[PDB]
């Protein structure tokens, strides 16, 4: 499905914004984004790619990593790098066509914890999905039971009072239902652990 809209451009933040990428580094030729806040739909779209075409006919790939408070309907807030690719900057707005694609990474997905989380309370970040996360589901016997966490608006999944445990297992199921599981992930706060594969 292909969208229509304004695009503006701001000094993007891919480190502090709305999807809390703290760390993470766009990959070579993907660009950042904000996307309105209109379409925020609790972070689903944290980590999506974009790919924009503007009124030269020309296209790029985009990330959202972040919200547009400010922005209309299917508004797009592109770094300004980003939207140099499409127009002189000095334009400040154009109308562009965008819709949402693989990213096209080959690199593996990478697991973040919050800062400050515990075997008393979970809160982990999916980052270099190749697809747009749907869930992230929790184990602490082995796969056998699968336990399920809540997205907050700023893009970590949740379990307030935790799992009781130090280490866990971890299943990621993208949008379209594809399943990949990292075994013997810590929850000690803001460590991070790479998985083997990606959507």
């Amino acid at each position: 499905s292909s969208y229509a809209g304004p695009a503006t451009w701001y000094e993007g933040n891919v480190a502090g914004g709305t999807c809390s990428f703290s760390g993470y580094t766009l990959a070579p030729g993907i660009f950042g984004t904000a996307l309105t806040d209109s379409s925020w739909s609790d972070a689903a779209h944290c980590g999506a790619c974009i790919s924009v075409k503007g009124p030269s006919g020309n296209s790029i790939k985009v990330m959202i990593v972040d919200e547009c408070p400010g922005c209309g309907t299917n508004h797009l807030d592109l770094f300004e790098d980003a939207f140099a690719q499409l127009a002189a900057t000095s334009v400040g707005v154009i109308n562009v066509d965008w819709s949402f694609v693989p990213c096209g990474i080959d690199t593996p997905i990478t697991l973040k914890n919050k800062d400050g989380t515990s075997a008393y309370w979970f809160s982990m970040q999916v980052v270099n999905a190749n697809e747009p996360v749907a869930s992230l589901e929790v184990s602490t016997d082995g796969g056998s039971t699968w336990q399920s966490t809540t997205r907050t608006y700023y893009n970590y999944f949740e379990k307030q009072s935790g799992f009781g445990t130090d280490t866990v297992d971890v299943r990621i199921t993208s949008t379209s239902g594809a399943t990949i599981t990292v075994k013997n992930v810590s929850c000690q706060s803001e460590s991070t652990t790479t998985a083997s594969s990606n959507f």
